[PDB]
């Protein structure tokens, strides 16, 4: 399980619980979901996941419950360019999600091209720090930077703007509320610039009883690192 | 992960992150670890353990941090015999554990018979609630149910005496502080009737850095059901 939660205040070699998908590793103590070459740098097309190998409970059917969750993580972009891409994102999905085809770039290894806008073809909610909009490639994206709560679909339900800056740890709290129903977003830097956006979504109709939570990040032709430092997660099933 | 925590209230039939292991499953939101028939009676010559999918960081090398762990749960045993067997263990193993050939009766599931005593042979910590003790055949034990602290042999490094009550939950606090290495045990019944046992032991000389946690039961010619009514864990890596 009715509970469960985990805390990796740094990302040791060492890991056990961890699927790794695509191009993510360990290196430096910290999860490197994007490739990078010999001496640490960025490179363009390339893709990596990661998702905690327990199986989280969002909701029960039996006892009509739902989870309350809490995910804090932060994370570092870098990049030789100024228009680093393409993002990170923290999503939950059914347990058995693996990268779809062709979802590098834009798309950020979280959606199929030919299905990317249909929501009734697609089963995530994540959480996404969008650094690249072009309207050539990413006709989805409002044109500038932005932080959005993706539904079923690329093209998010609700954004913010937010600003990139280039080699900084962001500091992340995604929360959602049973209750209310609100899944809420606060991002900030140390200096206390602060960013928020919410949303209120029935996870019961989105998403299976059991899901598994990650990230994920790609670069398509422009690149940075996309640098996972630190994550804790905890969800408690609730009668509301 | 540094810190894992999970909760069972209860155990519905739904479960994924368990490992079953020989006759264990779940019934009526609770697990039976040993098999019964198709009245819920207890038969003879039964192994079950159940274990957590997602490993624990129990120490670490490198850090010089070693977990601090509490794992409460409760049970319950029932048996039309005077005499019911063989009792039920909160088990810490390598990851890889699995039930050794011959391991039924009054060796828990735990110990091949072979090396059942051979502390050297074996890599487990668990604290047993064995309930027959025939001198004749469980020639290692005391002459009377007792609570068991086993560390790599099926002859307790230290016993208390126990009183074995049919039906009636058992709830048991494990909790281990990597400061003075002790390792407690408090168990009690509803009326308040309770007993203690506690024990120093470092386990980075016994267990390897990552481990599963679980439980396991059995029954030879004698039998009673062994049920795992509820179960909590946390663990947290902590300088020492
Ligand atoms: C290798 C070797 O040398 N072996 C034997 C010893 O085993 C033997 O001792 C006897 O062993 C019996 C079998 O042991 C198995 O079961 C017990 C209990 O579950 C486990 O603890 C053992 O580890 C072992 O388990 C596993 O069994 C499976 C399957 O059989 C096997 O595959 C596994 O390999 C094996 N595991 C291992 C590690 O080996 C044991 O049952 C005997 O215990 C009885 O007898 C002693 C005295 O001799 C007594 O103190 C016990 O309480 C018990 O008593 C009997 O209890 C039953 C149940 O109540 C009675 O039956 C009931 O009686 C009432 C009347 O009151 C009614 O009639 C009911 O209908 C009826 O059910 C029965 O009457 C009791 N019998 C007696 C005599 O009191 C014992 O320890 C020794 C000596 O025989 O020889 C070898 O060393
Ligand atoms: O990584 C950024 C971006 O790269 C690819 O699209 C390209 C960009 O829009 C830009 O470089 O212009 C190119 C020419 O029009 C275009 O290919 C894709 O991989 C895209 O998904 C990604 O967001
Ligand atoms: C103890 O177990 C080890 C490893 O299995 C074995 O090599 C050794 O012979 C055993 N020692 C005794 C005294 O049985
Ligand atoms: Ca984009
Ligand atoms: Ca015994
Ligand atoms: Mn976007
Ligand atoms: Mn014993």
């Amino acid at each position: 399980q009715d509970s469960l939660s985990f805390g990796f205040p740094t990302f040791p070699s060492d890991q056990k619980n961890l699927i790794f998908q695509g191009d993510a590793q360990i290196k430096n103590n910290a999860v490197q979901l994007t490739k990078t070459d010999s001496n640490g740098n960025p490179v363009a097309s390339t893709v990596g996941r990661i998702l905690f190998s327990a199986q989280v409970h969002l909701w029960e059917k039996s006892s009509s419950r739902v989870a309350n969750f809490q995910s804090q993580f932060s994370f570092s972009l870098k990049s030789p360019l100024s228009n680093g891409a393409d993002g990170i994102a923290f999503f939950i999905a059914p347990p058995d999600t693996t990268i779809p085809s062709g979802s590098g770039g834009g798309l950020l290894g979280l959606f199929a091209p030919g299905t990317a806008q249909n929501t009734s073809a697609n089963q995530v909610i994540a959480v996404e720090f969008d650094t690249f909009y072009a309207q050539d490639s990413n006709t989805w994206d409002p044109n500038y930077p932005h932080i959005g709560i993706d539904v079923n679909s690329i093209r998010s339900v609700k954004t913010v703007k937010w600003d990139r800056r280039d080699g900084q740890s962001l500091n992340v709290l995604v929360t959602f509320n049973p209750s209310t129903r609100n899944l809420d977003v606060v991002a900030t830097y140390s200096d206390g610039t602060r960013y928020e956006v919410s949303y209120e979504v029935d996870v019961r109709s989105v998403l299976p009883e059991w899901v598994r939570v990650g990230f994920s990040a790609a670069s398509g032709e422009q690149y940075q690192t996309h640098t996972l430092e630190s994550w804790s997660f905890t969800s408690t099933l609730l009668y509301t």
